[PDB]
C-alpha cells in the first residue's frame, strides 16, 4: 500500500492539531494540548487510489517544540502550511515555515499547500485574495477550510497528496 508521509506546520492556534483529528477521527476538538507532536495513521480512498496516510502533527512554535517531558520535516514527503484567517500575525509569519521547509528538504520545489482555516468564523481579517496571492509567489495550491464544520478538510489532505504524487 503507498504510503504518503504529510507534515502540518504553522503558528500556535492556528488549528494544526484540529484540522488533522478532523480528518483522521472525524470529531472536531476545542482544545488540543499545544506541545502535543505526534504521527497520526488513516486508510483512505483518494482519487480512487488506496493509501496511507502518516500525518505528523508539529507544535508550530520552539517554545511548546521543546516543551518535552522524558523524551520528522526531513521524512516529510508533503506540507500543509496553516494560518488562520482571522490571525493577521500567523499569516505574516507563513515565510518563515515556507523557509524552513525548503532549507530541511534543499529544494525549491516541495509539494506543499498553503491552507487558510477556521473559515468558519465571521471576525476575518485575513482576505481570500491575498491568502491567494501569496500562493501564488510560491506557485502552491491555496485551500480555505474550517476543522470545525469540516469545509475544505478532505481537499486540503487529499490536494497535498495529488502535489506528491505529480512530484512523483
Ligand atoms: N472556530 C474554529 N476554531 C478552530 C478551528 N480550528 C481550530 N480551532 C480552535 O483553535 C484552537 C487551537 O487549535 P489547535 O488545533 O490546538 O491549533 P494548533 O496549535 O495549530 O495545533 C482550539 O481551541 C481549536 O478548537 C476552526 O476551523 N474553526
Ligand atoms: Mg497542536
Amino acid at each position: 500500500m503507498t504510503e504518503y508521509k504529510l507534515v502540518v506546520v504553522g503558528a500556535g492556534g492556528v488549528g494544526k492539531s484540529a484540522l488533522t483529528i478532523q480528518l483522521i477521527q472525524n470529531h472536531f476538538v476545542d482544545e488540543y494540548d499545544p506541545t502535543i507532536e505526534d504521527s497520526y495513521r488513516k486508510q483512505v480512498v483518494i482519487d480512487g487510489e488506496t493509501c496511507l496516510l502518516d500525518i505528523l502533527d508539529t507544535a508550530g512554535q520552539e517554545e511548546y517544540i521543546l516543551d518535552t517531558a522524558g523524551q520528522y520535516m526531513r521524512t516529510g514527503e508533503g506540507f500543509l502550511c496553516v494560518f488562520a484567517i482571522n490571525n493577521t500575525k500567523s499569516f505574516e509569519d507563513i515565510h518563515h515555515y515556507r523557509e524552513q521547509i525548503k532549507r530541511v528538504k534543499d529544494s525549491e520545489d516541495v509539494p506543499m499547500v498553503l491552507v487558510g482555516n477556521k473559515c468558519d468564523l465571521p471576525s476575518r481579517t485575513v482576505d481570500t485574495k491575498q491568502a491567494q496571492d501569496l500562493a501564488r509567489s510560491y506557485g502552491i495550491p491555496f485551500i480555505e477550510t474550517s476543522a470545525k464544520t469540516r469545509q475544505g478538510v478532505d481537499q486540503a489532505f487529499y490536494t497535498l497528496v495529488r502535489e506528491i504524487r505529480k512530484h512523483k
